[PDB]
């Protein structure tokens, strides 16, 4: 099964380096032009047009939507008739969405995907790469895809979702690197390093990280029992983290938005539920 | 043994505290203001008249109440011999300030003390989940370790600050916090598309892994002053939290944490560290 890569950066590299390395006739391009892909067994092109021809599987990994906007916009209204795309360019739900509406519009079955590992883990089980779209557009290509890593995974039809778990997954990460960062700096003011306070810290991300499928099939239901935890249970603590903060001067303003979530939600009476009734408050504005 | 053991508060985290005690062969004597909130006492326990009656009983006295408020409450009016040699452990939640001034206090009425924090729920106390943690002398830990050790093999003592214990449970709890967030926000986020949070979850979970085992690495870079890049810069991270905050508000969900992210590493970049690794962002903790 012969397949095209466009774009050839970190990623896009690695994304040809794993077709090759799984036995593909593998077609390459890049703006700038040169090479070591060639040297292993791979066909270089003249153009996009070229490699868009070369392969009934294309796949195209550049910096943003601008960039793929630049290269597929001017193509002709054939080029890809008959062919599926498949972009793994990390953007937004609604530039997914377009594309899908492009390239339907082109006569294209069209994947939407992003790449949730660096340029090393692919073609790895380290590899997680995301992907949606129609289940004809996935399922004829299911074996070349899967060469990818074993954690290439299909989330559904919608061409919108890749995204959207991609920025899930964005906000968690950030979440807890400045949850980590507030506590290095609260423990530095006694003294205590960085690193005896991470093995501490990492124990207790695993017992978090536990509760939330409990707290999944509770916002799947509208049913935010407190179980002996309610969200007024957890206001006098988070004043305290407050006044801890400010009181020995480092920065509050996490803590003060922790707190500030909370009482919206006590606000709205929702101070006898569960912390998971918080859900509303990420659902408005 | 058969070492003596007095619990004063009997609320939900109390009681397992006197349980664990009994549990373990203590003489436990218990005290509540609300007496007789009994089971205690139908298991081995010895109830009894006042608060000083029950710190007269044990050489070893816990306390577990509300707020450190209540345990100024308690505790104040007592007369100045009643605590002279014996070790009092006060695992009331609080913070680093109301523990270092319990300490003065203790000490001043000739008194050991270790300031803790529980950092699990009652039905863990006695068990391998149990996470206890105590800070104060070594003197005043040593003695009872035997006695403090049958709440849990998580019970652990931090050193000599009578501050550690309340700093560890606010690192503990402002990462919880920010944990939970994080997974709203992001249900919120799927929701829009239809995608349930139990779909959701164990793809969160597998990432939550993932960037836990950043964070040794991380800490290394904070204890020297040194914020490598390693191909993943804070300018580098900007454009996709620009997109994080134009899908939120795109979708009608809320931006306010997508923002707050943004901004700090605003901050990061207007004080030229816009080519540091992202642990850079330390500093911004450390001021204002
Ligand atoms: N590497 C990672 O850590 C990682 C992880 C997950 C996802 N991703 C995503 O994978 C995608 C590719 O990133 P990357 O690793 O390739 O980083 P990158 O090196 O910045 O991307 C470079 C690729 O984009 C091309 N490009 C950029 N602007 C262009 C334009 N205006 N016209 C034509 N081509 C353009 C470059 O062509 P030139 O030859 O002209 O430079 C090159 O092919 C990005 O969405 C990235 O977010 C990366
Ligand atoms: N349970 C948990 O999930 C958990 C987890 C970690 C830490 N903790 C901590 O454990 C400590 C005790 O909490 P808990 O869960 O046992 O709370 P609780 O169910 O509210 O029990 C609170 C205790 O506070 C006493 N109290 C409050 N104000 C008082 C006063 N003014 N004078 C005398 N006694 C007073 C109560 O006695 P009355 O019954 O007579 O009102 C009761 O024994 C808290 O600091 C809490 O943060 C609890």
């Amino acid at each position: 099964t012969p397949v095209t890569v466009i774009g050839l950066g970190l990623m896009g590299q690695a994304l040809a380096g794993a077709f090759l390395g799984a036995g593909h006739p593998t077609t390459v391009w890049n703006r700038t032009a040169a090479e070591p892909l060639v040297a292993r067994g791979a066909k270089s092109a003249g153009s996009v047009a070229e490699a868009v021809a070369a392969s009934p599987l294309v796949v195209v990994c550049v910096s943003d939507y601008d960039a793929v906007h630049a290269l597929l916009d001017p193509l002709d209204g054939t080029a890809l008739q008959g062919r599926t795309l498949v972009n793994l360019t990390s953007g937004t739900s609604a530039q997914a969405r377009e594309r899908a509406a492009w390239a339907d519009g082109r006569g294209a079955d069209y994947l939407d995907g992003a790449i949730l590992a660096g340029p090393a883990a692919i073609g790895t089980a380290d590899a997680v790469v995301l992907l949606s779209g129609p289940r004809s557009a996935f399922d004829p290509h299911a074996s070349a895809l899967g060469g990818l890593g074993a954690g290439t995974t299909y989330l559904g039809a919608d061409h919108g979702l890749a995204s959207l778990y991609d920025a899930a997954g964005l906000v968690m990460m950030w979440s807890i690197l400045n949850g980590f960062l507030q506590g290095a700096a609260l423990l530095g003011t006694a003294g205590v390093d960085a690193t005896t306070f991470a093995p501490f810290i990492t124990q207790g991300i695993g017992t978090v990280a536990d509760w939330l499928p409990g707290y999944a099939r509770q916002i799947d239901d509208g049913a935010y029992p407190a179980d002996d935890a309610a969200i007024d249970t957890h206001l006098a603590t988070m004043e305290h983290l407050i006044h801890e903060s400010e009181f020995l001067g480092v920065n509050a303003e996490l803590p003060r938005f922790i707190k500030a979530l909370a009482d919206r939600a006590v606000a709205d009476g929702h101070g006898g539920s569960g912390y998971p009734a918080l859900i509303e408050q990420f659902r408005t504005h």
